[PDB]
């Protein structure tokens, strides 16, 4: 069963501006995406700390970056924290209009995209390079669910019957026609190693 959502208006406009300002240094979406995935690792692994259970779900803590040319996706896996039902329908998005607002304000006043991450919203900047996302999720005490949007306003989130994960997130970047650089190895290390090269967990690039 596949539930279709509205987005919250300043998301939706948030995406929007993502989409249509010109701005052509879209690599930084890569480190936004590592950086939250480095965080959620750091998170599975200080809870793990006062609940060793929690790592039941697997005791190695990475990141892998998977280019598929058939499929035009890139793809972020980490085992991280993962995100339930509830953060994906409601809970992000409502801290999300904060920063939104925030980074707006940045931006008139004469910041750049580049620094979306520092109002917690660097997850869209998915959509720089990205015309859909799917996001594959898996928490401790939750089912393995897809959400996924195109932006317009909407996303659907549903239970995922797909390869199971154990626990963590893939980000399935489904990139536009003209962004398929981001899949060439050479690329995507140059961009690792100018904007994620102190991230603390292996990083696999898987070749094609």
């Amino acid at each position: 069963e596949v539930e279709t959502f509205a987005f919250q208006a300043e998301i939706a406009q948030l995406m929007s501006l993502i989409i249509n300002t010109f701005y052509s240094n879209k690599e930084i979406f890569l480190r936004e995406l590592i950086s939250n995935s480095s965080d959620a690792l750091d998170k599975i692994r200080y809870e793990s700390l006062t609940d060793p259970s929690k790592l039941d779900s697997g005791k190695e803590l990475h990141i892998n970056l998977i280019p598929n040319k058939q499929d035009r996706t890139l793809t972020i896996v980490d085992t991280g924290i993962g995100m339930t039902k509830a953060d994906l329908i409601n809970n992000l998005g409502t801290i999300a209009k904060s920063g939104t607002k925030a980074f707006m304000e940045a931006l008139q006043a004469g910041a750049d995209i580049s620094m979306i991450g520092q109002f917690g919203v660097g997850f869209y900047s998915a959509y720089l390079v990205a015309e859909k996302v799917t996001v594959i999720t898996k928490h401790n005490d939750d089912e393995q669910y897809a959400w996924e949007s195109s932006a317009g306003g909407s996303f659907t989130v549903r239970t995922d019957t797909g390869e199971p994960m154990g626990r963590g997130t893939k980000v399935i970047l489904h990139l536009k026609e003209d962004q398929t650089e981001y899949l060439e190895e050479r690329r995507i290390k140059e961009i690792v190693k100018k904007h994620s090269q102190f991230i603390g967990y292996p990083i696999t690039l898987f070749v094609e």
